Parts: structure tokens; sequence; C-alpha cells
RNA sequence: AUUGAAAGUUUUUUUUUUUUUUUUUUUUUUUUUUUUUUUUUUUUUUUU
């Protein structure tokens, strides 16, 4: 399974390696919420829900990957034009990302005997 | 030249779903555009 020979499973290498996005930026807003009841337009007097959302422009991952697999290709394309979500509340406008080829940067490593060069990634990907 | 040694605590798992800051609330109630001022004065229906 492909799936499997690139994410790893229970006894499988792996293949994949992904690093966090810390933000220095700690911009955190409040987004309130309130349910309506439907038998009556009106705030149910029964929970204040409240929900954190952090606010920003450009979410930078380092991803490494130990298989060159048409298959990342395509997800990252995939990626490119319509875009899947990250985080709770997905449902309710809480988190969409899209993936540029403008600031994101690519590089191919075959020789260990010379400094990796990144390059835009639309050459990559395009 | 330790009795003596050589093994990554590693792989694998999205903190996710349910929820409209909503209903009600007429920028109105009152206040006379009035108030003092003469369309007045001067002029022969008239001569060789």
């Amino acid at each position: 399974c492909p799936i499997e020979r690139l994410y790893g499973s229970n006894y499988f290498a792996g293949g994949i390696t992904i690093s966090d996005s810390v933000i220095p930026n700690a911009s955190i807003m409040e987004r309130t919420h309130v349910t309506i009841e439907r038998k009556s337009k009106k705030a149910s007097e029964k929970h204040l829900f409240s929900e954190e959302i952090i606010d920003a422009e450009k979410i930078e991952v380092k991803v490494i990957v130990r298989n060159e697999f048409e298959l990342w290709k395509n997800s990252l394309k995939l990626l490119r034009e319509i875009g899947y979500f990250i985080g709770g509340s997905k449902s309710r406008g809480i988190g969409y990302i899209v993936l540029d080829e403008k600031e994101s940067e690519y590089a191919v490593i075959n020789n260990f005997s010379e400094t990796p060069k990144f390059s835009e990634l639309k050459r990559y990907l395009s």
C-alpha cells in the first residue's frame, strides 16, 4: 500500500518526517458563540460557548519525505488548488490552508557530497 | 585493554464532532415667522 509505505505503520519503517509549526506570534482572540432555540429565535440560556482562534497568514512547516512518491506530488498538487482544513471547528470556518507555489520551496538530495539547493516550489509541482 | 561485548524504547494514532451573541427598544415632548411704517409731496385744462 503506498500510503503505508509513505507514512509508516505499526511495524513499517515510515518514510516521512514532519516538523511542527511553532509561531513566535501569540495573537489570540476569542470568538464567542450562542445557540438559538429553533422553536423560538432566542439565546438558549443553558451555556455560552466560547472558542479561541489563532489568527495567522503564513504557517511555515518543514516536511522531509524519504520516498520520492508521485503520491506526494499529487497530494501537494491537490493542496495547491482545492486545499484542506487543519485544526478543530473546521466546519465553522476555522482553519483552511492552501499551499502556494511562491513562498514554499523544496530541495531534492541525491548526492551526499554537495550542499542542498532550494528553489521555487512551482518548478517541482508545475 | 573493566568478568565483557552489541543493540535508538522505537515504532503507529489529526484533540475531532454538536452550537447564528440571539429576542425585545418609533431620537420624540413642547414653541403662531411677528412687530412698529398713510403709496405721500410738488403742478390753475389750458393762448395769437
